[PDB]
């Protein structure tokens, strides 16, 4: 969710590799 990923922010729910 910090715009560092593109599939699953993981702990936040969105994207943050």
């Amino acid at each position: 969710l910090t715009n560092r990923g593109y599939w699953l922010d993981g702990p936040w729910g969105a994207w943050w590799f």
